[PDB]
């Protein structure tokens, strides 16, 4: 437990494939008001288990919507290039729809929230 929180600091991927290391760091990025990079990012993953082509539009359209459009709730602030791109993409929506914008999400927790998380008193306290 102490062994595993240490293991969070191997790289911002071996975080992400622990459940407690999202949680924590999800805690985190809510004080900093920056989560939805992370909601965003959990989702794009759960979109990529789709297997029903039906499911597969619409659930992309939700994602879209919530995150990447004009005027999203939970606005990622990705660039204006990645996001045109996964709109066109969004016209014949596949698995990869959001591989380019996912990807910018994931370099910005991983170059800036990443780091800080590892010098709060909130991960320092779990050793
Ligand atoms: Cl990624």
């Amino acid at each position: 437990s102490t062994e595993e929180a240490t293991r969070w600091a191997d790289s911002f991927d071996v975080l992400l494939s622990h459940k407690y290391g999202v949680a924590a760091f999800r805690a985190f990025l809510k004080t900093e008001f920056s989560e939805e990079n992370l909601e965003f990012w959990l989702a794009c993953e759960e979109f990529k288990k789709t297997r029903s082509t039906a499911k597969l539009v619409s659930k992309a359209h939700r994602i879209f919507e919530e995150f990447v459009d004009v005027q999203a709730p939970r606005e990622v602030n990705i660039d204006f290039q990645t996001r045109e791109a996964t709109r066109k993409n969004l016209q014949e929506p596949s698995l990869t729809c959001f591989d380019q914008a996912q990807g910018k999400v994931h370099s910005l927790m991983e170059k800036d929230s990443y780091p800080r998380f590892l010098r709060s008193k909130m991960y320092l306290d779990l050793l």
